[PDB]
Parts: structure tokens; sequence; C-alpha cells
């Protein structure tokens, strides 16, 4: 950069692209009669640093009277149709004329070698090729220099344009797209729930992923492709492809590298690259998951992520799914379960007759993408779609009106909309209870316009409010009005709402397969003081490792039953108190025969309008537990001030209650009593105490995410109250765990 005022004697570069490392650009492509070989041209042309054509070549295809501009021109039109990126006889070599280059099979050589002009390169000749294909000893001749170059740093800044894979398996889930913007060339059967790609243009389908553009987190990994993020975008997809063709066993680099497929030395750089991100995707949990378990020898990350030990509080969904990527990482993972049991929230009945019922979870709000859907295929369980029809029964015996509750349903609404109009002007220091705002709107819709409503009419809003209650886990006077619904805005898991027939505990069970679980074994003391960090259950018992993984219930937080040392942040505290621990009860009856068929006509469900506004939670819906409409199981909800209004009675006074009520649904017939019974108790478990979290008024989602921040790189946090995106279910459970432990492996 100094003294170089003289152009007598500043630097002679060959190459005119600035930075280009070859000093002797030879030619690729002998395609006129007059290339200059490894002599002299007008311009040499770069296309990466080990890959230059020179200017007889450039116009023996983009000249009208050479002989090359035929071929050009058919590309050259194919291009422009098929492709919104601009065509240069630079593409065109990069995608027609460049050699391809390939790997050697045999573990001893693994050279890389250039094949000749006219051998197309095909998954089946990279799977299997060797030095000399269509004697000697090929596999000693040297390596070509070029080869070395590649793994280079600088070089896919010196790339002047971006590859783009040929036949990619990803191809056809992304026919949608112009070729280009995927990263694959624009010259060229699974599982329904398993829609991985947007389509162009649309938004909230949960954990869909763009097939264009990358995420932030992708950008944070690879800084490297914020200039062009072509070759990572199509790498990334055919991974997906990959994974979703086939569930049920681990996708490894091997299995990427035959379908990587590009003209140049490119693919060098992309079957170097592909094993680093398969990698990334298999930590954050994209890939090689859910209940696959491996097992043994084998692991799903490279040994520099072992040896570092973590320790799991808690063997529900988040605790033990984030266990299964531990162990499948190769990280040493010990789980601490408090109860007898492992699964939590998650706790099957199956003393029934031919049928499982859940007295925890059991239902799944929305199968597209959904990690449980997943799971459910490399188990090979069928899950049960909920029909549209359920119509509303009166005491004593009158199926509403249909017309009714569709008005109803217009105004419950309507209030809602009212609620969150309200909404836009108010802080967290402003939030009022969502059960009081509702009822002082409707009032003053009532007292204003005179229209008031028949004692049935009110019956049935309160059927709609029963819902709310349901949803929130709580009576709606303790939920915030500003953010009850927060979890809605954001992108939602769309599909099928289904019954989990099998029931969620024989995912459960499988994830928790062959790991090292300590049961009657409650955590007392975390002490994160030291070097590693310590935790004592509450008889005596030591262990120490590491990081630390709490998936504790939030109602277990908030009376602290575990004693921290440090003690937790302030700003931490303040947003476990911000949530409520939310509660429903169950209740499943066996009867001998299934005497609602005849009213109800093979519906999955039935609705009770509640009596007075008062008891609008007790039985306010009964799901019948055999799809296949053989056996005679009914559950029910407790939902509200209903769940109060039961803690005092016991089991057999609750079930006469439920009896009472079905006796009143069906007034004018039989019905039988129950030979077998359960009510749920997990108000008084003393080692969950709820059901799900919600927002308390004056609380807001956020608190979610701090609860979800971990403290030193030490201590983390998972479980159904960490995740602000999906909150409440087992698979908002899950992810959590996924999460955590993509962070703990990092
Ligand atoms: C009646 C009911 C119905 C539900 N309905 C559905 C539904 O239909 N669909 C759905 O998706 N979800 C449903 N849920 C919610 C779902 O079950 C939870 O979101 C999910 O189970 C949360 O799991 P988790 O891993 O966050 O914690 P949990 O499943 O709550 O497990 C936490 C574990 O922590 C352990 N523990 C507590 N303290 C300690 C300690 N000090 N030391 C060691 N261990 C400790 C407990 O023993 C427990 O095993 C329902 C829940 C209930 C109770
Ligand atoms: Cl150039
Ligand atoms: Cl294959
Ligand atoms: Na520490
Ligand atoms: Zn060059
Ligand atoms: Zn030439
Ligand atoms: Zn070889």
């Amino acid at each position: 950069p100094l003294g170089s005022e003289f152009k007598g004697l500043r630097r002679r570069r060959k190459c005119e692209k600035a930075g280009c490392t070859a000093t002797c650009p030879v030619c690729f492509a002998s395609a006129s009669e007059r290339c200059a070989k490894n002599g002299y041209t007008s311009r040499w042309y770069h296309l990466s640093c080990g890959e230059h054509f020179c200017n007889e070549c450039f116009d023996h295809y983009y000249r009208s009277h050479k002989d090359g501009y035929d071929k050009y021109t058919t590309w050259k039109k194919i291009w422009t149709s098929n492709g919104k990126t601009e065509p240069s006889p630079k593409a065109f070599m990069a995608d027609q004329q460049l050699p391809y280059w390939v790997q050697c099979t045999k573990p001893e050589c693994r050279k890389w070698r250039q094949l000749t002009k006219e051998i197309q390169l095909t998954p089946q000749i990279a799977k299997t090729y060797r030095c000399g294909m269509k004697t000697s000893d090929h596999c000693s001749l040297p390596e070509d220099l070029r080869v070395l170059e590649v793994s280079n740093h600088w070089w896919y800044s010196m790339l002047i344009l971006p590859p783009l894979l040929k036949d990619s398996v990803a191809a056809p889930l992304l026919s949608a797209y112009y070729p280009d913007c995927v990263g694959m060339s624009p010259s060229c059967g699974m599982n329904r729930y398993f829609q991985p790609f947007y389509q162009p243009n649309e938004c909230g389908k949960a954990l869909c992923v763009r097939p264009d553009v990358m995420e932030l987190d992708e950008l944070y990994e690879f800084p490297e492709y914020s200039r062009d993020p072509t070759m990572y975008l199509a790498l990334r997809n055919l991974i997906l492809a990959l994974w979703y063709t086939n569930c049920k066993e681990a996708l490894t680099p091997q299995k990427c590298i035959p379908h990587i497929i590009v003209r140049g030395l490119v693919r060098i750089r992309c079957v170097q690259e592909v094993e680093r991100i398969l990698y990334f995707m298999t930590r954050k949990g994209l890939i090689n998951t859910g209940v696959l378990s491996v097992g043994a020898d084998q692991y799903l990350l490279p040994k520099d992520y072992h040896n570092k030990s973590v320790i799991i509080i808690g063997a529900g969904p988040a605790g033990l799914a984030a266990a299964r990527q531990l162990h499948n990482f190769g990280i040493k993972v010990t789980v601490l379960e408090a109860k007898d049991r492992i699964g939590g929230r998650v706790w099957d009945d199956k003393s029934f007759k031919g049928v499982t019922v859940g007295r925890g979870a059991q239902i799944v709000n929305g199968c597209i993408n959904n990690p449980v859907a997943l799971m459910c295929e490399q188990l090979g369980i069928s899950m049960h779609k909920f029909g549209e029809r359920c119509d509303l029964i009166q005491e004593g015996g009158r199926i509403t009106d249909p017309t009714i509750d569709k008005r109803m349903d217009f105004h419950f609404n309507a209030l809602l909309d009212v609620v969150s109009e309200w909404r836009k002007d108010k802080t967290q220091l402003q939030d009022v209870p969502l059960g009081e705002k509702i009822e002082e709107i409707y009032k003053a819709f009532i007292k204003e316009s005179g229209i008031q409503f028949s004692e049935l009419e009110g019956q049935v809003l309160q059927f709609h409010l029963s819902n709310l209650e349901y949803a929130c886990g709580s009576n709606l006077h303790q939920v915030s009005a500003r953010s009850w619904d927060h979890n809605e805005f954001f992108a939602q898991f769309a599909g099928d709402h289904t019954l989990l027939t099998p029931g969620y505990s024989v995912i459960i069970e499988k994830l928790a397969e062959g790991l090292d679980i300590q049961l009657k074994s409650p955590v007392q003391c975390i002490d994160y003081s030291g070097d590693e960090v310590q935790v004592t259950t509450t008889d005596g018992t030591g262990y120490s490792a590491q990081k630390v993984l709490v998936t504790v219930p939030l109602a277990l937080l908030q009376k602290g039953a575990i004693q921290f040392n440090p003690p937790l942040s302030e700003k931490k505290m303040k947003a476990i108190n911000s949530l409520g621990a939310g509660i429903i009860e169950k209740i499943a009856l066996q009867f001998p025969y299934r005497f609602w068929d005849s009213k109800v006509q093979g519906a999955d469900f039935f609705g009770h309008v509640p009596p007075s506004a008062s008891k609008r939670g007790l039985f306010a819906v009964f799901y019948d537990m055999d799809p296949q409409k053989k056996h005679s199981v009914l559950m029910s909800v407790i939902a509200g001030e209903a769940v109060a209004s039961v803690r005092t009675l016991d089991d057999k006074q609750v079930l006469q209650q439920c009896m009472a009520t079905l006796r009143e649904l069906f007034k004018e017939q039989e019905v039988p009593d129950p030979t077998k019974y359960f009510v749920t108790r997990w108000s008084t478990d003393p080692w969950i105490q709820m059901a799900y979290s919600f927002v308390k008024t004056g609380g807001s989602g956020e608190a979610y995410d701090i609860i979800a921040e971990d403290i030193q790189g030490t201590v983390f946090f998972a479980g159904e109250a960490t995740n602000r995106h999906f909150p409440q279910t087992v698979t908002g459970a899950y992810l959590s765990g996924v999460r955590e432990a993509s962070k703990i492996a990092a």
C-alpha cells in the first residue's frame, strides 16, 4: 500500500479479480480451438480461486457467430423462465461446464479427485467411487493442490457465485419457489403431519421454517453467510427433507453427501459444511430427535461435547426430553425425581377395560409439526382426530337449538373484543381481572341497549365463559385481562386436534428408556456457589455435577421447596410470582354399556349447559373415551370455582354429583351405575400441586422468558411454565427441555 505512486512498479496480477490467489490461472474448459491453456489471454475470468476460464472460451459461448452460442442460448432461455437470478457466461460455466469432483471411498485414501468432461455425477457414483473408474495403483497419485486450498478460511469469499444444488431431495417440497431462491438450479409421499417448510408468503404455522431466509440463531452460528445465505439454505433444506423422509433412524453426514451435487470445487466446500450444519441442527433439536435412541457406542455429536456433567431435577415431559437429548449427545446425565414414578403431570390409568384414560394430559392441540406427532410416527402409534359435532345438553334433556349457541358465541366473542380493544392503552400497572372486565362490559351493553336475554341464552353464555376457565386453569377473576391470550399472537400448531388414545405415557416411558433415573429422591438444596454444583436430596444424599437443569412445576418454585445458594434473582422471583398455578380436575367413569349412544349419536363429546352461573365449571363437558365406539368410559373436567367447591368433599361424593348431573342430562331415560371410577387430586399432590400455568392479573407473557433465562451458565430451567411461545402443554414442555439441552451442550 505504500510506495505505489509509481505505476511503473505496482504489482502485476494475472487474474483481474481483486484478491485471487492463483498466480497461474490455467483454463478449465478447452472449449474453443484457441483455448489459452496455461498461456496468455487478454482477460481471465474468475469463478473461484482455483477455477478460471480464458477470453476465447468466453467468446466461444457469448458471441453469435461462434459455435457454442447454440448450447449457451438454449440454456439462457430455460434459465430466465425458471429463475429469478441473472444468466451470465459465468453462471453458465458454473452450472454447466465445470467438472464434478468426488472423494475416494477407501478409508486410507479419502482423496478428492476431478472427473472427466463427460462423466455426469450421480448419488451411486459418489456413494461408491474409488480412484480410477468409468490394473495400477491410482490411490498414491498426489491430490490436486487446489483441494487443500478450499478448506482455507478466505476461500469462500473469493467464490463469485453461490452454488446451486442439482436434483435436491428437497425439490419436491419446494416446487412453489424459484429454485435459485432456495439454493437449487433453475435448470431441472411422506407423513401429513410433517409439513416442514412455509409456502411462499404464508405465516402463522408453528415450527415451519422459511426455506429461503436464514433464522437469527442460524445467522449467529454461521456469520460467514450474511453476505449470501444460498449455500447454507440449500444444505439446510436438504438435511430437513432427508430427516422427514426417514425419522426412525439417525441422519448422518454420510447419508447427506451423496445428495450434494454441484459442478465445481464448491462441492468440496459443501460436503465440508454439511457436517457442521448437520451438527448444529442436531443440537437445536431440529432433527435426530423425538424418541429415536442410540444406543450404544454410537453418539449424535462429536466427542468434544462430552465430559460435561448434568443433573436434571424432575422426570416430567420437559425433564425426560432434555435427558434423552443429552444422553443421545453423549453427555453424562442424571435425573432425580421426587415422586415414586416418572411422568409428572402425565399419568395414564390403564386399569380400565380395553381403554386407557389419562389422569394427566391426553389431548394434542394441533398436529402439524408437533413433536408429539413426530414421536407417534417413530413409535407406530395411532391418534384419533376429534369431530366437529358437539351439541350442548340442558338439564333435563333438551338439546339446545344450534342457532341459540351460534348467537351466544357471537356475543361472548364480541365481549372479548371490547376487552382486547381496551388493553391497547393499559400498562402492567393498570391491569384488571378478565372476569371483572367481562362482567362490567356485559352489564353496560345490557343497561345500554335494552335488549335483554332469555334465561337459557344466559346459561349458554355461561357455558362459553366456562370454557375460558378450563383454558386458563383458574377462575376468571384471577387471570390478566391484559395478557390472558398473550400466546395466541405467536404462530400456533396447525392441524388436527386429537385424542392420544394409547396415552402420552407411552411416549414418556419410551423417552425414559435406559436412563439413570433416581426415584423417591426429591431435591432440597442446589448449591452453585463453588466450582461445580451440589444438589442434596431431602434425606441427605448428595449429587454433584458441572451444570444443573430444574424442570420443577411453577407451584413448587413459588413456594420455594428448593433452596438456591446463592438465592434466585429478585427479578426472577417476581416473574415466578407473576404467573398463576392453575388447576383443573378430572373424573373418569366406567359404565356397563354406552347409555349415551341413542341421544348423542356417535359424537366425540357432549356439553352440559350449566344451571346457575355459580356452577359453570362442574362437569361442563363429557368425553367419549373410545373412538372405536365400542367401550363405555366417560371422562369429565372440573374447572374454575367448581374446583374449590370440591376440595373438601371426598371422591365418592364427587362421583355422586357427576351421576346426579348425568341423570339430569338424560332425564327421559335410564342410566346405569359406574363400575369403576377415579377423581384426580392434582391440587394436593405435594410434588406438583397444579395443572398448568396462566398469566395472573398484573403479569405479562414475558415472565415465561425470565423464568427460562439461565444463571451464570450453570443453572437452567425448563418446563411448561418456561415456554412463552407454547405454554401449558405437554408439547410446550417437551420443547423447553430440548431447548435447554441445546443450551447446555453448547
Ligand atoms: C389434569 C391435567 C390435564 C392436562 N391436560 C393437558 C392436555 O390435554 N394436553 C396437554 O398438552 N397438556 C395437558 N396438561 C398439562 C401438561 O400435563 C403439563 O404442561 C406438562 O405435563 C408439564 O410437564 P413438565 O415437564 O413442565 O413438569 P411436570 O410434568 O409437572 O413434572 C415435574 C416433575 O417435577 C418433580 N419434582 C417436583 N419437585 C421436585 C423436587 N424438589 N425434586 C425432584 N423432583 C421434583 C415432580 O415429581 C414431577 O414429576 C394437563 C395437566 C393436568 C394436571
Ligand atoms: Cl473476472
Ligand atoms: Cl440413499
Ligand atoms: Na458456579
Ligand atoms: Zn482469479
Ligand atoms: Zn480457454
Ligand atoms: Zn483413492
